[PDB]
């Protein structure tokens, strides 16, 4: 069921991921906001990050999401809040889905986002306390799936415009 759409998703991101590792070889350049398959592969991400997400809230009913799990997960881990900082100082990022799409791009620039997911899905308790069961981030057998494809990445440059576009609204499309 959503059994088998989470596995669709997880192989859509390795497609997205292989898609992206193609495209950088074939344009011999880093990979800019134009890319097809970075749109794609932002989404599936995206799914992932959101599936089985157990639903929070600030105390004046503002909406949490993923990036609020990576705070937790990461605002003090000395030497792993980099991007954390990053986001918070863009004062125009006015939404959690904004500024978690802000950090996964910061993530994908510098060459770090399977490190970072890898840090917070070791991270159990605060994982359990985001996550219901399905979540394939509580599972090492596909988190390190999801990890794994992750770390291709590490190797395809990322030259993304940090302007020209509104977070809060959309993934950029170019």
């Amino acid at each position: 069921n959503a059994e088998s759409q989470l596995q669709r998703i997880i192989r859509d991101l390795q497609d997205a991921v292989t898609e992206l590792s193609k495209e950088f070889q074939e344009a011999g350049e880093p990979i800019t906001d134009d890319s097809t398959s970075l749109h794609k592969f932002s989404y599936k991400l995206e799914y992932l990050l959101q599936f089985d997400q157990k639903e929070k809230a600030t105390l004046l009913g503002n909406k949490k999401d993923y990036w609020d799990y990576f705070c937790a997960c990461l605002a003090k881990v000395k030497g792993a809040n980099d991007g954390i900082r990053f986001v918070k100082s863009i004062s125009e990022l006015r939404t959690s889905l904004g500024k978690g799409r802000a950090f996964i791009r910061y993530s994908l620039v510098h060459q770090r986002l399977a490190d970072t997911l890898q840090q917070c899905f070791m991270n159990t308790k605060v994982t359990s306390d985001w996550y219901y069961a399905r979540s394939p981030f509580l599972q090492p057998k596909l988190s390190s799936d999801i990890v794994g494809q992750l770390y291709e990445l590490t190797e395809v440059q990322f030259d993304l415009a940090s302007r020209g576009f509104d977070l809060d609204a959309a993934w950029p499309t170019f």
